[PDB]
RNA sequence: AACUUGAAAAAGUGGCACCGAGUCGGUGCU
């Protein structure tokens, strides 16, 4: 029947899960193939796909080859050639000379009627295929998106989006004035730093401004790489050096990159179309004719200046290509000619203009120069659309195939090189290609049906205590810098350290200079905990508990008795200490001005628009990038017009929306205690998307992907919470989108509003909530013990590095009497000789001397493969003589929430305090499940000294507070995580790693091979076999 | 992953409801 799918996607980690029009996952019999007598079994339609990032087949299958570059280059060149020759089946010193660049023959055509040679045009047009430029701008280029102005405005709003504390405001620069003047790129840099008062160039911000001007700047001292990272936008090397640089640092900042080329482009746009005598005309290749111009006024100038002054050394600088001369620079770059005729011109008396052209850039250029690649594909669309508008009378072929030759040019299964040709690590795509076939064999599963929805959200990598004392970093040179603005010692009289500023009171204490934001005495250093934490925008409109809409008060009844932000009252009391706390940089602008709405009338509409659109927009491009693989992949059918039918629906999400329904409704998540988190995250995933779509359709452009009807916010807005809500077509007052889940609402006066117990949409009379049922329903879900978790078996390609082991029954020679004796062992096959091994298997293995080897069950087995033994425990097979642990402890969700609270335990009053009792309630849950750890592992584990030390520990360190006991049984479960083994530390007694060296009891085991979803299982028992 | 057809690019194979839940079990149907 009706379902859907959800996603959680990340490097190493591939969730998905299913449910039907009811909210339920639903469970299907299994065949099981295999030599076993089990052909059955019931599974559960959530799992989680793994795996471990390395060098492999598919790993060099994304990555990006000039191979492929060139192959689809002479593509493009074969479609542009047979339809010129077809029209054509139905001098070179002239050429030379009357078109000594590309570009002239560019700029003629565009703006000449007279009739040209038809290889000369089709020479042009050759080039406009083959070198067409980026598809970074969708859509016909406007000032919208080519003014350098608000695309710097963009960037800057990537920036501060990507980071969100310690931001930077750019309102009053003159982004156009500064980077489009005519100078020095490093004297561009200066002047924009300069006007930034909080950064430099060897920031972050500067050596962005540095790529995007064309300078080479470095990570290194950045982002705390051990490497250098050089990055040079002309380089045709910069696209996998971005990506090697997105793998040491993470992958979050593909759109701050992609932010600084779209600036880079809008520079070299704004250059471009500068020298625009005439309006239809091709300013690219203009004033590329005027730049060669230059070259050759220059060239001719510089020749005769050799000779007046001092005739020796001509030979040096226009014949020798000697050493660095500047026919070695037309021989081969400009730094180095540049330093080569810097003495010259220094030495040179009466320099003049040659010098400015020279420190500017524009001296002596090539044809095909630095930053000449960036150019959009939308200049060459309309230079061709120029062209043909004066060739049209001429030639009836061209007017026949304008559209044709213009989709040819336009137009981007391939999709390893669709995902190569992309901004990310070398992870990402792995587990996008994971992805994609996941969701394949989904929708095989369920009979070739296809689902309503498919729910999207790339899974936030854990901080890996590396960033944990980063942001502190930057927290205390923020307190630093506005506590020195200010004057107060406050730190001088209370000092604090790193790790202490993690305490979100403490901060905002810090933040609002030990003094109460709205009541003019000072806070308690000692009384912390009587005091509370308020939100300027309430949760019932905008769901945002980030530092920029915090504040710490002795009561929240002092904001006054209105449901919006705080009254006039304590503005006029506060406004000159709101001011300097902004002038001060502690305080951000965004966070002023939503503390100084009621001055300006309060919550508007337009806000309420803009909250929408910060709860429910991505603007992460790789999101959208495979949401269009997905959809493209899934939806292929059209109608008699030229629009698509979508019959599926892709839906996108952030990580805010699934973890503050989390949050909310007691649905915890703890990571490390088995895989099954990834399907849950799924799982919420497709609830959330399948809620929201059925309960708000008329906000498609919003989030969903695809060409809708783009709507407005006037329809979705009711004038009156009371007297207009639940009696008009306006579906929500409340901004916050989540709304409908709750039965409850608190709003910002303490009145707990209510809503029906059933949800349903308005217009089509769809009931979409119950709010009983669903919820205990996805409890069942999250408390459903059996989730699939495969982790996958890859090979090695590229102390030997063994491919993969070989599991191979063979005879040996034992004994003086070279009896043979039946054997059966675990052979590893390296790397060199893996060529020869599938060459001639039967011959490689006679070379190594085992006799009597069957051809028939000769078993390849890779890396991670999964043993099944006595009692369900399960083994990977790490390597030809190590085993890794296979199995996973599946902990009921009691526990699950019981473990997220009791670590959680000091991060509304009324419910902390509920919690705080019912953590404090539940003692035995410890034991608990301390009983249930030592029971898994003595039933898959097997480890009888790391068990028994582990007890003891437990025992010794029973009395210990029970948020140590729960973050310390959270270190525990390494014990029986999946994999490899790996040390842990109790409290104070550390056990170490129990190495399955021993690899002789798989010879005899229960070998299973686990497709990606895990669904489809083939179990193989191996003792049968000799 | 595994299985089958192919030199190769590449194509194909895993029934449906209910009651349940310790890594899935049981019942009806086919």
């Amino acid at each position: 029947k009706k379902y859907s799918i959800g996603l959680d996607i990340g490097t190493n980690s591939v969730g998905w899960a299913v449910i039907t029009d009811e909210y339920k996952v639903p469970s299907k019999k299994f065949k099981v193939l295999g030599n076993t007598d089990r052909h059955s079994i019931k599974k559960n339609l959530i799992g989680a796909l793994l795996f471990d990032s390395g060098e492999t087949a598919e790993a060099t299958r994304l990555k990006r080859t000039a191979r492929r570059r060139y192959t689809r280059r002479k593509n493009r060149i074969c479609y542009l050639q047979e339809i010129f020759s077809n029209e054509m089946a139905k001098d070179e010193v002239a050429y030379h000379e009357k078109y000594p660049t590309i570009y002239h023959l560019r700029k003629k055509l565009v703006d000449s009627t007279d009739k040209a040679d038809l290889r000369l045009i089709y020479l042009a047009l050759a080039h406009m295929i083959k070198f067409r430029g980026h598809f970074l701008i969708e859509g016909d280029l406007n000032p919208d998106n080519s003014d350098v102005d608000k695309l710097f405005i963009q960037l800057v709003q990537t920036y501060n989006q990507l980071f969100e504390e310690n931001p930077i405001n750019a309102s009053g620069v003159d982004a156009k004035a500064i980077l489009s003047a005519r100078l020095s790129k490093s004297r561009r840099l200066e002047n924009l730093i300069a006007q930034l008062p909080g950064e430099k160039k060897n920031g972050l911000f500067g050596n962005l401004i540095a790529l995007s001007l064309g300078l080479t700047p470095n990570f290194k001292s950045n982002f705390d790489l051990a490497e250098d990272a050089k990055l040079q936008l002309s380089k045709d090397t910069y696209d996998d050096d971005l990506d090697n640089l997105l793998a040491q640092i993470g992958d979050q900042y593909a759109d701050l990159f992609l932010a600084a080329k779209n600036l880079s482009d809008a520079i070299l746009l704004s250059d471009i179309l500068r020298v625009n005598t005439e309006i239809t005309k091709a300013p690219l290749s203009a004033s590329m004719i005027k730049r060669y111009d230059e070259h050759h006024q220059d060239l001719t100038l510089l020749k005769a200046l050799v000779r007046q002054q001092l005739p020796e050394k001509y030979k040096e600088i226009f014949f020798d290509q000697s050493k660095n001369g500047y026919a070695g620079y037309i021989d081969g770059s400009q730094e180095e000619f540049y330093k080569f005729i810097k003495p010259i011109l220094e030495k040179m008396d009466g320099t003049e203009e040659l010098l400015v052209k020279l420190n500017r850039e524009d001296l002596l250029r090539k044809q095909r120069t630095f930053d000449n690649g960036s150019i959009p594909h939308q200049i060459h669309l309309g230079e061709l659309h120029a062209i043909l508008r004066r060739q049209e009378d001429f030639y009836p072929f061209l007017k026949d195939n304008r559209e044709k030759i213009e989709k040819i040019l336009t137009f981007r299964d391939s999709l390893h090189e669709h995902i190569a040709n992309l901004a990310g690590s070398p992870a990402i795509k792995k587990g996008i290609l994971q992805t994609v076939k996941v969701v394949d064999e989904l929708v095989k599963v369920m009979g070739r049906h296809k689902p309503e929805n498919i729910v999207i959200e790339m899974a936030r990598e854990n901080q890996t205590t590396q960033k944990g004392q980063k942001n502190s970093r930057e927290r205390m040179k923020r307190i630093e810098e506005g506590i020195k603005e200010l004057g107060s010692q406050i730190l001088k009289e209370h000092p604090v350290e790193n790790t202490q500023l993690q305490n979100e009171k403490l901060y905002l204490y810090y933040l609002q200079n030990g003094r109460d934001m709205y009541v003019d005495q000072e806070l308690d250093i000692n009384r912390l905990s009587d005091y509370d934490v308020d939100h300027i925008v309430p949760q019932s409109f905008l769901k945002d508990d980030s530092i920029d809409n915090k504040v710490l008060t002795r009561s929240d009844k002092n904001r006054g008795k209105s449901d919006n932000v705080p009254s006039e009252e304590v503005v006029k009391k506060m406004k000159n200490y709101w001011r300097q706390l902004l002038n001060a940089k502690l305080i951000t602008q965004r966070k002023f001005d939503n503390l100084t709405k009621a001055e300006r009338g309060g919550l508007s509409e337009l806000d309420k628009a803009g909250f929408i659109k910060r709860q429910l927009v991505e603007t992460r491009q790789i999101t959208k990038h495979v949401a269009q693989i997905l959809d493209s992949r899934m939806n292929t059918k059209y109608d008699e017009n030229d629009k698509l039918i979508r019959e599926v629906k892709v839906i996108t999400l952030k990580s805010k929306l699934v973890s503050d329904f989390r949050k909310d409704f007691q649905f915890y998540k703890v990571r490390e205690i088995n895989n099954y988190h990834h399907a849950h995250d799924a799982y919420l995933n497709a609830v959330v998307g399948t809620a929201l779509i059925k309960k708000y359709p008329k906000l498609e452009s919003e989030f969903v992907y695809g060409d809708y009807k783009v709507y407005d916010v006037r329809k979705m807005i009711a004038k009156s919470e009371q007297e207009i809500g639940k009696a008009t077509a306006k579906y929500f007052f409340y901004s916050n989108i989540m709304n409908f889940f709750k039965t409850e609402i608190t709003l910002a006066n303490g009145e707990i509003r209510k809503r029906p117990l059933i949800e349903t949409n308005g217009e089509t009379g769809e009931i979409v909530w119950d709010k009983g049922r669903d919820f205990a329903t996805v409890r069942k879900v999250l408390s459903m013990p059996q989730v699939n978790i495969v982790k996958k078996t890859e090979v090695q390609t590229g102390s030997p590095t063994v491919a993969y082991s070989v599991l191979v029954v063979a005879k040996v020679e034992k004994g003086k009497s070279k009896k043979l004796k039946s054997v059966k062992e675990l052979l590893g096959i390296t790397i060199m000789e893996r060529s020869s091994f599938e060459k001639n298997p039967i011959d490689f293995l006679e070379a190594k001397g085992y006799k009597e080897v069957k051809k028939d069950l000769i078993i390849k087995l890779p890396k991670y493969s999964l043993f099944e033994l006595e009692n369900g425990r399960k083994r990977m097979l790490a390597s030809a003589g190590e085993l890794q642990k296979g199995n996973e402890l599946a902990l009921p969700s009691k526990y699950v929430n019981f473990l997220y609270l009791a670590s959680h335990y000091e991060k509304s009053p009324e419910d902390n305090e509920q919690k705080q009792l019912f953590v404090e309630q539940h003692k035995h849950y410890l034991d608990e499940i301390i009983e249930q750890i030592s029971e898994f592992s003595k039933r898959v584990i097997l480890a009888d000294a790391n068990l028994d030390k582990v007890l003891s520990a437990y025992n010794k360190h029973r009395d210990k507070p029970i948020r140590e006991q729960a973050e310390n049984i959270i270190h525990l479960f390494t014990l029986t995580n999946l994999g490899a083994p790996a040390a842990f530390k109790y409290f104070d007694t550390t056990i170490d790693r129990k190495r399955y060296t021993s690899t002789k009891e798989v010879l005899d085991a229960t070998l299973i091979h686990q497709s990606i979803t895990g669904l489809y299982e083939t179990r193989i028992d191996l003792s049968q076999l000799g």
